[PDB]
């Protein structure tokens, strides 16, 4: 898994992580936002679908009992996401 | 500041921020770890002084009422730091 667990249980996840692997890790079945459109295969792809083409650091949403927050951009790349299961 | 504040009051700060600007921004009078020695000029350099040449995501330390946690590396570069003030 292209992700590392923090002291509070949350994960710093690279945006290049595939959704198949993301769902396998967290034991999910549900497609992430935008995945049904057929164009999206990575966590960063979902971030841009949900938050727009150039999101900002701290931009955040909830999905299926998880929160996702942009914690690092590299120019237009959504490079690192903070993921947290409630 | 090349830094943005999160909802809980912590800050996401680029490793490239100069220590001058960091201290100006947080109005700090004390030099950060390793700064006094004169070899350190950026927040990333403090991370490396404190944590070693290749720290890992989540490596953390505390100093003078702040915590600093590595939240992104880009290969060998400390690219983003979570900075938080503690009561
Ligand atoms: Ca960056
Ligand atoms: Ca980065
Ligand atoms: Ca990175």
């Amino acid at each position: 898994d292209e992700i590392v667990q923090r002291e509070d249980g949350s994960w710093l996840v690279d945006g290049m992580v595939s959704l198949d692997r993301f769902r396998e890790f967290f034991e999910l079945e549900a497609p992430l936002p935008g995945e049904a459109g057929g164009n999206i295969h990575t966590l960063a792809g979902v971030m841009l679908y949900q938050l727009g083409r150039v999101p900002s650091v701290t931009d955040r949403f909830e999905w299926n009992g998880f929160s996702f927050e942009v914690v690092d951009m590299d120019r237009t790349r959504v490079d690192k996401i903070l993921v947290q299961r409630h």
